[PDB]
């Protein structure tokens, strides 16, 4: 990943719960996170490397207790993954720039438009209103 892995940085600006979902994919609570009812126009960026990666227009109400979006704003800014851990098998998203942990990529979202479902950390995420 291109962006400049700096942990000590990340430690002092980063909030105890932006740290451990974005470096150690940690997931907030369903139902806790700042963004998750959020409807307000604008762009939602990286926490850690600030690129953009959700537009509100893109948002849409899943009931799943996290920010949740049936597209990013391109096909480049998202890295997917599998993942295994928690006795599952999941596809996580992370950031493509930096590397951080997002969330989970599911195939139940809107049926009349892709389909996914990006149910994203309101941690992992920072809001521009616009
Ligand atoms: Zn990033």
């Amino acid at each position: 990943y291109p962006y400049p892995k700096d942990d000590a940085e990340l430690r002092r600006r980063l909030t105890p719960m932006q740290y451990e979902v974005t470096q150690h994919a940690a997931t907030e609570p369903p139902f806790t996170g700042e963004y998750t009812d959020t409807e307000d126009a604008g762009i939602y960026h990286c926490v850690v490397c600030g690129t953009a990666l959700f537009e509100s227009g893109a948002k849409y109400h899943s009931g799943c207790g996290w920010p949740s979006y049936f597209k990013p704003i391109d096909g480049e800014v998202i890295d997917e993954k599998m993942d295994y851990t928690h006795g599952m098998t999941r596809v996580e998203v992370r950031c493509n720039q930096c590397g951080a942990h997002l969330g989970h990529v599911f195939e139940d979202g809107p049926r009349d438009k892709t389909g996914l479902r990006y149910c994203i950390n309101s941690a992992a995420l920072n809001f521009e209103a616009k």
